[PDB]
């Protein structure tokens, strides 16, 4: 139905803030919930954001999700970058038949 | 919700058949659809099985999914193993709030 195009891999110093973006290619980004997963090297994906901006229990408030209707994108912002945040991040949403669509992933390196 | 516990990583020769399993920790495996994703080295997850046993277009019939209610498990079988099948494989399902639950992943190494 569409693809989710994520922003380029980024490097950032500890304590800083980084924002990763996820652009839906057709149809409104606001038409289906966006989730964000963190996948640390060698590990499995875990939710950091679901329903656009909800944090699961145990995910700290340094993580926040947003939706920008004008750019048809979703964004994940991580402030207070810790070296434990070094991971590949994936945005994910659903098409009309409720099939999962994954973004292509963004690598975050903590300098 | 529940956890999905995957079978151990496996190495197998080309042309052989491999089965990876995924056991749901509580509740009924059959109560929510199970999806399997292939994650090739350095790439994003792509669906190989959805809705327990459905292949997306372009996924070869070497891949098949099944559910075993008596062991509360799902299985992904890959016949005629190919070098291109070398990947981490993740099972995935949903809880009654529709929250996504991922398995911890199983690495398939093709010898
Ligand atoms: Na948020």
């Amino acid at each position: 139905n569409f693809m989710l195009t994520q922003s380029h891999s980024v490097s950032e110093s500890p304590g800083k803030t980084v924002t990763i973006s996820c652009t839906r290619s057709s149809g409104s980004i606001a038409s289906n919930y966006v989730q964000w997963y963190q996948q640390r090297p060698g590990s499995s994906p875990t939710t950091v954001i679901y329903e656009d901006n909800q944090r699961p229990s145990g995910v700290p408030d340094r993580f926040s999700g947003s939706i920008d209707s004008s750019s048809n994108s979703a964004s994940l912002t991580i402030s207070g970058l810790k070296t434990e945040d070094e991971a590949d991040y994936y945005c994910q949403s659903y098409d009309s038949s409720n099939h999962v669509v994954f973004g292509g992933g963004t690598k975050l390196t903590v300098l």
